[PDB]
């Protein structure tokens, strides 16, 4: 009994992961996905500014 | 008799812990992780302010 726990505890170690991490790396990435946007929005308009020469 | 009776005493006062202590200390701690856990959540969102310059 003991040496089945310790494997499922070896598991666990191997592959779970780190969620409160996690938790702070989501609201970082959403927060680098709404300036990404933005930014992608203002280079779409480059080609205005040829239009006020004629 | 009276020399094993001993020997279990002496094992016991070399070992077991007395648990009146850790009647508080399990409080305490509970309370801490809570606090622990709040503040985590508080620094968590210093990137939400970025969004708001922009």
């Amino acid at each position: 009994g003991k040496l089945q726990d310790s494997l499922d505890a070896g598991v666990g170690n191997l592959v779970d992961a780190d969620l409160a991490k996690e938790s702070a790396k989501l609201q970082s990435l959403q927060t680098k996905q709404q300036l990404g946007v933005q930014a992608l929005s203002i280079a779409n308009q480059s080609s205005s500014s040829i239009l006020s020469l004629f």
